[PDB]
RNA sequence: GGCGAAGAGCCGGCGAGCC
RNA sequence: GGCGAAGAGCCGGCGAGCC
């Protein structure tokens, strides 16, 4: 599998919630080959990554090319979750904030609580 | 009709067999996507437009582009036999010599008769 | 009602392969 | 054999529309 780490649920409540808030102000992607893009065209502020995609092999890529341009990634239980945060009618396998918009000091909490753990 | 001229059925007998035999040792597009791009380039010296094209909106754009683009453009019979002669399994509605490979004064020659009519 | 971010359809490049 | 130059599929691009 292509988890690397454990994160607690209310953490991850926080971030969908946050990815909700930011889809009206800010910009985000939705699907996996749009995250990848962003991540290497340098672009993406921050990376969601479900936990129960199957094949892993659709985003087990995603962790390390993250990894190598330092660009913080979260993951989330279900892509029906990820997906209904960013309000595409379907499951989302991972997703990225491109632009904060309004949401500057909520997006750097939770971005200092990642790189906490 | 959007054929523009009429064609002597020897004149497309004689350029059906030139197209065969081009297709060894010149370069030819097939289908009217890579035709109609490649006149439309200014690549091409000849194009073929088959005359039981259906529906006639096909191919109907090709002889004013040609005019434009300074192309000389002749008419076959069907669609059959200008697949044939390209060489592929199925029918095609419009092909060019773009590149005569060894038969220039053929080309040429054929170019000042399709200008006779 | 169906299909669809596990990528819709549209565009550029290639231009005969796929089941 | 079915589909296929009336564009097969591969690559790039947009990124929610098509039945």
């Amino acid at each position: 599998s292509y988890v690397r780490f454990e994160v607690p649920e209310d953490m991850q409540n926080e971030a969908l919630s946050l990815l909700e808030k930011v889809r009206e102000s800010g910009k985000v992607k939705k699907g996996t080959n749009e995250t990848t893009k962003a991540v290497e065209r340098g672009l993406a502020k921050l990376v969601y990554i479900a936990e129960d995609v199957d094949p892993p092999e659709i985003v087990a890529h995603l962790p390390l090319l993250c990894e190598e341009k330092n660009v913080p990634y979260i993951y989330v239980k279900s892509k029906n979750d990820l997906g209904r945060a960013v309000g595409i009618e379907v499951p989302c396998a991972s997703a990225a904030i491109i632009n904060e918009g309004e949401l500057r000091k909520e997006l750097g909490s939770l971005v200092e609580k990642i790189k906490g753990l």
